[PDB]
């Protein structure tokens, strides 16, 4: 007698809709019923109930296999593979090339109709409806007529009353030939006249966004600190912060005292900068950042020499690394800076951007960041997508938070490689005050 073997279309990939449910496929039985078992090749399938299993035989010409997935809430495909098991040799089925184990694929598809929550760095209240703007999709670098239609998928547009800092480089809004001649000047800390560049400093427009919610957040210790701490006469003036809500791209230069002190000041660097050193020159005295600028603000540095630090830099690799980083961040009350890295294009590609909040599917996975972006040039913040790289279920030691850039369309091999994290420093701040009284 012939031994009956089983056949399958491994091109055919077995999709089951989001919906929980039994699910099946069909298995070709050729020359009779092969004595075999299906089995999921991973163990570790949360989303899986059970083994598959042989629910139908009674036509000679195919198996009925069933499988039961529960609802998949995320807005993600999800992968499984089943193989068999020749239950009289012990061996797995050859495939059609007879050499590679017979596999199905299954991709269990994403919800379409996501609930989505939100959590926004502190302080900075949240969009409303009218401030969030939808986004066309774009191919080949023009605009189609078709929208991304995620919820999680807008723009937070700027206006009078929002209260996150976008602060945008001068060298990418500026129109050769149309912009004011002056675009660039700087009425420096002497009223002397300063022509400020800043096409590599993504690393202090990220400071600076973060240094404008931290001087808004403790505006009251900090006109404590005005009235009680001994200033030294030339930093007398660099104790406030002004965002000029409402400007024209051609006024930017006139928005922000803290990006316009980086500007100004701060020694340049065709390599980047780091969110930390920025910070650091800022807030208080440190030896290595001696040389960042021609000047050192340092402006509060009897409120953090020889305590806690109130910035951090911390590294994620995996998803479960970037989530609890996320999470620990925003629920700490803490202003996010984020250095991406990579590759745009065949070339190395760094970056530091600000992070404003995070949007959440009801499995609590972050789907997308909504990013301060001083390189792109419209006066919101963007929604960068958030993909990780293979199987969320079963991570890998790297599995590292690859961004989705909707105002490109596409995805780039752009991942987090960490945070720069900014914390109101509330306890220093009452030790300051206290020794004040
Ligand atoms: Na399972
Ligand atoms: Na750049």
């Amino acid at each position: 007698k012939k031994k009956p073997q089983i056949k399958y279309e491994e091109k055919q990939a077995v999709m089951p809709e989001s919906a929980a449910g039994t699910y099946t496929f069909e298995v070709q039985t050729i020359d009779g019923k092969l004595d075999y078992e299906p089995y999921f090749t991973s163990s570790t399938l949360p989303w899986i109930t059970g083994a598959p299993t042989i629910s139908s035989r009674t036509d000679p010409n195919k198996d009925v296999i069933s499988f039961t997935c529960l609802k998949n809430k995320t807005v993600w495909n999800r992968r499984a593979y089943i193989k068999f098991k020749d239950k009289k040799t012990g061996q797995y089925i050859k495939g059609a090339d007879g050499k590679a184990d017979l596999t199905v694929n299954i991709i269990q598809k994403k919800n379409e109709n996501p609930v989505v929550h939100y959590k926004w760095v502190d302080g900075i209240g949240a969009p409303t409806e009218n401030q969030k703007i939808k986004m066309k999709i774009k191919n080949n670098g023009i605009e189609t007529e078709d929208y991304f239609t995620d919820p999680f998928v807008f723009k937070w547009k700027e206006t009078a009353d929002t209260k996150f800092y976008n602060v945008r480089k001068l060298d990418k809004l500026y129109v050769q030939g149309q912009f004011p001649s002056n675009y660039f000047v700087i009425n420096g800390i002497r009223n002397e006249q300063i022509q400020g560049r800043d096409i590599s400093q993504s690393w202090a427009k990220t400071a600076s966004n973060m240094l404008h919610w931290w001087f808004e957040q403790n505006k009251d210790y900090i006109e404590q600190y005005k009235q009680k701490a001994a200033i030294e006469e030339w930093k007398r003036p660099l104790y406030k912060h002004d965002y000029i809500r409402g400007l024209q791209d051609e006024d930017e230069g006139k928005k922000s005292n803290i990006a316009n002190i980086f500007r100004a000041y701060s020694h340049n660097n065709a390599r980047g900068g780091y969110i930390e050193d920025g910070l650091t020159w800022y807030l208080y005295k440190r030896d290595g950042q001696k040389n960042l600028g021609s000047i050192y603000p340092g402006l509060f540095n009897d409120v953090f020499a020889h305590d806690t630090s109130p910035i951090n830099i911390e590294r994620c690799e995996t998803k479960k690394e970037f989530e609890q980083l996320m999470n620990k961040t925003l629920d700490n009350k803490r202003a996010i800076g984020i250095f991406w890295q990579g590759s745009k294009g065949n070339r190395p590609y760094q970056h530091a951007v600000t992070c404003w909040g995070a949007a959440y599917d009801e499995d609590n996975n972050i789907i997308c960041l909504y990013i301060a972006e001083s390189n792109l040039p419209e006066a919101v913040l963007y929604p960068f997508g958030v993909r990780y790289k293979g199987n969320i279920y079963e991570e890998a030691e790297k599995n590292r938070t690859y961004m989705f850039n909707y105002a490109l369309s596409k995805p780039e091999n752009i991942y987090i490689d960490g945070l720069t994290t900014l914390d109101k420093g509330e306890d220093q701040w009452k030790k300051w005050l206290e020794a004040h009284q």
